[PDB]
């Protein structure tokens, strides 16, 4: 069950917050270790994404109830001396972003069967959120750095600081934001589906969504890849490191799904439940490339 921690316990566990992993919605994340030796990621208070005890209480009740094999589980929390802290298990294989085009991608290549299994698991975690009993939970910042990988490379969707049960400002992450958002002023399940479509193109192509260091025609992954997909020239966008390591039909159905996720108008995008079923069939096909 979820554990309450004192601010002192978190101080020892993080060793004076020495080891910083990054910054998120809820705040900065530090690496820690519990008394039982469990490695944890410790997310501490950010001023802009915090209010008080009452607001943190509903967020805490939500995160505790969200349980699924493809979501990072909440292990514990600290609310003491005005510090709001969330404690998650440490995912030792990092993010999908790191494995595609970060530092680990320099040393080793994520093969296509592992990539397809990661897409399916991430889609299953997102579908669980969209069908959460009582009230659908929108992630609202889906992206490849928010898909973490455990020791067996199973995907776990992370980082629900922006999540909420289903004002105009900057939202999402550059490259992933629903193209209708400034016309609707709302993020919905179908906004999450658009962002997941970008993730699928990252998985297929090995490329980040935006890169001004590429030639101008290649600056944007979505805009670059869409004409090849529609022109039955999918091999032109596939990551060179996995060329020849994929079953043709498995790859075609994955990019077909990505293309529907990327539809500019929300009602044409599939549900996450429909995306799971397509990726499941694609994974079967790939496994039968004997």
């Amino acid at each position: 069950s979820i554990q309450a921690f004192t601010l002192e316990y978190i101080e020892v566990a993080t060793e004076r917050y020495k080891t910083l992993i990054g910054e998120g919605g809820f705040g900065s994340v530090y690496r820690g270790t519990l008394n039982d030796g469990q490695e944890v990621a410790v997310k501490v208070r950010s001023a802009t994404s915090t209010q008080g005890t009452r607001e943190f209480d509903n967020e805490l009740n939500l995160l505790s109830a969200i349980q699924h094999e493809n979501l990072v589980p909440l292990l514990g929390y600290c609310n003491e001396s005005d510090q709001q802290i969330l404690v998650y298990p440490f995912m030792s294989n990092g993010s999908l972003q790191d494995r595609l085009y970060g530092e680990p991608a320099k040393r080793k290549i994520l093969d296509w069967p592992t990539r397809l299994s990661i897409a399916l698991g991430a889609a299953r975690g997102l579908a669980y959120l969209h069908t959460f009993p009582g009230r659908s939970v929108i992630h609202r910042d889906i992206k490849s750095s928010n898909i973490l990988l455990d020791h067996s490379m199973c995907a776990k969707v992370a980082n629900f600081g922006f999540s909420k049960y289903a004002s105009l400002e900057v939202r999402g992450t550059a490259g992933y934001l629903d193209p209708e958002y400034y016309k609707t002023q709302q993020l919905s399940e179908k906004s999450d589906v658009f962002s997941f479509g970008v993730v699928l193109l990252e998985i297929v192509s090995g490329r980040e969504p935006l890169n001004i260091k590429r030639p101008r025609t290649e600056w944007s992954l979505v805009e670059w890849a869409t004409p090849y997909i529609r022109g039955s020239k999918v091999d032109e966008i596939v990551d060179p490191g996995i060329k020849g390591g994929y079953h043709a039909e498995a790859m075609w159905r994955v990019v077909e799904v990505a293309l529907q996720c990327l539809e500019p108008f929300s009602t044409y995008r599939p549900s996450m439940v429909a995306i799971v079923r397509e990726l499941e069939d694609a994974l079967i096909i790939e496994n039968n490339a004997s």
